[PDB]
């Protein structure tokens, strides 16, 4: 199917434009969701890792505490194999479900943190999410807790502004008015939907 890479820094906000476009009927395929859903109250996922690591695994209302997770493998590098081992099979399987249940005209793929191969050995199209720099660093702070320096230094080390905006097809600043950024989302998506129907034939 027709589809179209959502790429942007950290801070972009980026799954806020992704949002925008679920609404307009597009359906969105984002590895941190479905990581998040395989692991949700519960599933046999959490059950194994509550009963291999302890109950501090799971929250009061059922969900994974991910700190708690994140401690144990930090402390025991060892568990990465079992968790990628339990985990790895169940996020293929949810992603393949969601891309067959698919009936749009085209497919969003929220890009992830780690870029190791052409955007375009999936994608028909780029759209980055563009923001100024300060503006990534204050989302990037209140959305992850890190000082403004951490937030400066996983900036620096990812793909620099220049770099995404010259390898996009598109452009989206997510800034403004939210209504106009909805605007061009739905400006956008139109162009997709042509895209779509040309590709097709
Ligand atoms: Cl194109």
């Amino acid at each position: 199917t027709y589809t179209v890479a959502l790429t942007g820094g950290i801070g972009s906000g980026k799954s806020t434009v992704a949002d925008e476009f679920a609404h307009l009927g597009v359906t969105v395929i984002d590895a941190d969701i479905i990581a998040r859903q395989v692991v949700e109250p519960g599933t046999p996922a959490l059950l194994a890792i509550a009963e291999r690591f302890g109950p501090q695994m799971i929250n009061d209302d059922g969900s994974l505490n991910r700190r708690r997770l994140r401690e144990r493998i930090f402390a025991h590098s060892e568990d990465k194999a079992w968790l990628n081992a339990l985990l790895h099979p169940l996020i293929q399987q949810e992603t393949r479900r969601q891309m067959q249940a698919s009936t749009s005209p085209y497919l969003l793929w929220v890009v992830p943190l780690l870029v190791e191969n052409r955007l375009t050995d999936k994608a028909d199209r780029i759209l980055v999410v563009d923001v100024p720099k300060e503006t990534q660093i204050e989302r990037t702070i209140r959305r992850d807790g890190v000082s403004r320096e951490h937030a400066e230094h996983i900036l620096a080390a990812q793909a620099t502004r220049e770099q995404r905006l010259a390898a996009a097809d598109d452009v989206i600043e997510n800034m403004g008015s939210a209504d106009a950024v909805a605007s061009h989302v739905a400006r956008l998506h139109d162009k997709y939907l042509m895209l779509a129907s040309q590709a097709a034939s």
